[PDB]
């Protein structure tokens, strides 16, 4: 499906820590930028997410904060 | 001060959009890629966010899904 | 796409509240439940959101609490 | 406590998922539908919750995406 | 109801500001803070909330972060 | 950084319970109040964050609902 979440961030699975009932994924979005996804077990195994995989970290707006260097 | 969020991604602002109580400010993160923050007009004001900005696009890793083809 | 989001709930859009940068739309998933969401103004325009519209409401688990009667 | 979240939905309990610190809840709230939540065990334990148990699904609003096929 | 929310923090309305859709509410909760919420204005109205009303602050715990100063070396 | 999250409350750590990839840590903030955070093991450690730490609670206003009796 599409989505309305205006973040959808294309970027391959550098890392998976598997968890009790969640784990956590790394996703290389290039320029040297990596997301970190805390999500469900049932999730990280349901999408076959392994490392190499390619997929998108999805952030809807409202969850986005915005921060300055306070020099 | 510093933050427990796993995603703190450095960037530029390309656009701001101000509403009622916020506003979405759109920061370019290099590579082609751009993030959308929807945040109280308060903060934009404060933080004096305008287009060329430098700022970093903050995001819990709790708040961050997965997807796929 | 396919989503980790473990709720992906299909609706019929009631409403939609034009805001200035945000808008609600309601959606119908029957049985007398609806569902606000809370989104931006872009994507209501983007994804062609209008009264009754096919549509899904998608949520996070780790955004979902749980409540009982006390 | 009466709660701003619009989205408040009756359900039972289906199964229970415990965790190191948190565990997964699903509930069935009719009509062929489920509603996963990822909460802390305090809380499901504090709660009294049990398959079987009577609850809701509190959602806020702003965690509510829209999609479309 | 009774609610799974870690963080249920009683405490009185001191402004509340109305937007289109949204309106942000701030809380004072004692020991000189206060919570600001950024809430529908349909929740606002239904709640019947005006400044000096009595209220919560209510918040997953998955939605709070953790931050210290930055001369603080872990 | 300065931060867009409209709520920075400091307090001091009453307790961290650890679990396999989140944990959660209690802040005590003054006026009989404690605020719970759910937060990777990560950020955990790398925060050194351990019981008496000074830290502060950081909430976006989008995920403060509000409640009454
Ligand atoms: O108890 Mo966990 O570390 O959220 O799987
Ligand atoms: O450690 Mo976090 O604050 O869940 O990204
Ligand atoms: O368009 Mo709003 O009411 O400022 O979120
Ligand atoms: O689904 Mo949105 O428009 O990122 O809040
Ligand atoms: O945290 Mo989930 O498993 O993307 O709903
Ligand atoms: O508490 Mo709300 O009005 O669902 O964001
Ligand atoms: O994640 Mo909780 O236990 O509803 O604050
Ligand atoms: O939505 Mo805020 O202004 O980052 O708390």
């Amino acid at each position: 499906m599409k989505l309305s979440a205006r973040n959808q961030l294309a970027g391959k699975v550098v890392s998976i820590k598997e968890g009790a009932v969640n784990g956590i994924v790394v996703l290389d979005i290039g320029g040297g930028n990596q997301i970190s996804s805390t999500i469900s077990m049932d999730s990280i195994r349901e999408l076959g997410l392994q490392v190499g995989s390619d997929a998108y970290a999805v952030i809807k707006a409202t969850s986005v904060m915005i921060g300055i260097d306070d020099w």
